[PDB]
């Protein structure tokens, strides 16, 4: 499913991202726009073999467990696919555990070089929250 940009930050303000750790609102829905096009099914392919899922595009190796990544840990504990659905419970449940992590929302690439630092209110500008 893809998102609007206001649907999508109701959505993520009712599963309690609005200012979590730290990181307001408008980061995360600039974060989903630029990792996956606020789309639930974007899937991309890495060169180490690991694939990153869903709306704010979490990583095989790591998080989830895609069956065909050697090696990989699923410190969310569920299957990859789970983070494809249009319920993003499960994709804001394993965000919460990256970001409390260490690194913060630099654990995104995406983030870290197109919305940090600029006016993220710009996202939820203008939508019923």
């Amino acid at each position: 499913k893809v998102f609007g940009r206001c649907e999508l930050a109701a959505a993520m303000k009712r599963h309690g991202l609005d200012n979590y750790r730290g990181y307001s609102l408008g980061n995360w829905v600039c974060a989903a726009k630029f990792e996956s096009n606020f789309n639930t099914q974007a899937t991309n392919r890495n060169t180490d073999g690991s694939t990153d899922y869903g709306i704010l595009q979490i990583n095989s190796r790591w998080w989830c467990n895609d069956g065909r990544t050697p090696g990989s840990r699923n410190l969310c504990n569920i299957p990859c696919s789970a983070l494809l659905s249009s319920d993003i419970t499960a994709s804001v449940n394993c965000a919460k555990k990256i970001v409390s992590d260490g690194n913060g929302m630099n654990a995104w690439v995406a983030w870290r070089n197109r919305c940090k630092g600029t006016d993220v209110q710009a996202w939820i500008r203008g939508c019923r929250l």
